[PDB]
């Protein structure tokens, strides 16, 4: 490559894995978001979070491949793995499913980014830092916020307690 | 001083304790807030609540130090207490604690009106009366009315209650 | 913690204690702030300065505690230290006070992002760099500046110049 | 008097006195601004802050009247004093003689107020609290604030500080 410049072919290789992972990512939303559209579901605030964060990580590989051109490194697409999941369960069981999965997301930032310090990449550092490390921990917060929120309702009245933090704290 | 006028030592001193009781109770306000944006705890609008008190009552302080320049006293500051829990409990210890709290901030504002009355210093009285005494009143009349509210709410379901007066009476 | 990730016990307990310097620095500029507003110093601007000082360096505490509960650690608040001086001198003294002041809080700043380095904390460097170390380089100089024109007014008309710098440069 | 209720005799002429204070301060007050504008002394910020003065007086006077009627007493108007002096000296002499007569309007204020206290006639003791005595304490702040100032300025250069001063401090 004619621009190629402190650019590792471990940290290439790297950025197409985490692409691969932000797609699988924006599935497994997808698949979520569309579980609670179900008419045996029927939660819309539900389903609106989780369609906002399948389009929210499908932008993310789309910056993450951006940047691989802007350095010279070459996009390589594997398959996308289908969600671990065909049936989400509650609200509950769907909010800790997102956090496991955010959680292994924010390592995989994290352990490229320990990559790119180890190889002298400050451009990749600060790409990670400027444009994913805040938003993931944000991301993070949010999810840990709505968790305890959504455990608080169960009590004895479980559905009761879904519908209501569907309705007051989910937009719809 | 060439403008201190009828302006004892005794309110000069009492009128610095204040500032140091106000700028205290912002202190314990300001953990009040921050306890409950924990991901644990998750209650934006009782965070809202508490981190508004804090700013209002350190303008209470910065309001009481204006007064002293301006009647020639000279402000002393001492050393801020931390407040007297590290983690608040439910919205109601929470709120329990807040009228306990603002009940001590009220007697003291009495105790210097009255030694204001008994040193026949009008521009002390009118100005507690003026910027304190009714605001004061205000403040604790609404904590009254959130406790009987949140005391309602328990029965036998007290996170769904706790999540429905934050939701619906805290403003989020 | 549900959310906690990638974030130790040292940072967490040193990020506490810098809420600590950020607060004890924000009383400090409290009692500077009012010293300029005595009526025998009299001083609007070195006033403002300093109470603009108070509130950014309040904002700062608070910032910290944020990204305390973003990342899942927990505040802990300690007594808060009465500043330094019940007086402060002269502008001349103040500003030179006020610069002793922000080197420590930029060498504690500098101290914590090595602490974030050494612990693989990338989130806890970039929050620093992001909103910490250019705003104290920033207010650094621009102390350093004010110092330089404070000291080139003073000659053998202190007095004179100490109004002037006030009327001339700072903001009334 | 149809109207009058708790209002003492004692009150009434303690009232009437307090006008021709206030009318004998604006007129020291209109001596001052008139002597600032002499084309041997011409310091024409000076000349404002005495005319304002002279204006805020007269209004203060007419306040009492118009409340001595609500009240149903009668206004009595006595012969009013010359000023103390035909020539003020310097702005320091001037400002210096403003805050003599302020202390003496002010104690005037208080010995009313603590008449109207022994005499259980809350109206003319909130009257005072509400129109009087914060704006006096107000005014002498701002008129030892000066004084501070135009001291620091005389130096061994007198004339070019009280240049300064009118220029750079009063409104012109
Ligand atoms: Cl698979
Ligand atoms: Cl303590
Ligand atoms: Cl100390
Ligand atoms: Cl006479």
């Amino acid at each position: 490559s004619q621009i190629r410049q402190n650019y590792s072919t471990e940290v290439e290789a790297a950025v197409n894995r985490l692409v691969n992972l932000y797609l699988r990512a924006s599935y497994t939303y997808l698949s979520l978001g569309f579980y609670f559209d179900r008419d045996d579901v029927a939660l819309e605030g539900v389903c609106h979070f989780f369609r906002f964060l399948a389009e929210f990580k499908r932008f993310g590989a789309e910056f993450l491949l951006k940047m691989q051109n802007q350095r010279g490194g070459r996009a390589l697409f594997q398959d996308l793995q289908k969600p671990s999941q065909d049936e989400w369960g509650t609200t509950l069981d769907a909010m800790k499913a997102a956090i496991v999965l955010e959680k292994s997301l924010n390592q995989a930032l994290l352990d490229l980014h320990a990559l790119g310090s180890a190889q002298a990449d400050p451009h990749l550092c600060d790409f990670l830092e400027s444009h994913f490390l805040d938003e993931e921990v944000k991301l993070i917060k949010k999810m840990g916020d709505h968790l305890t929120n959504i455990q608080r309702l169960v009590g004895s009245q479980a559905g009761l307690g879904e519908y209501l933090f569907e309705r007051l704290t989910l937009k719809h």
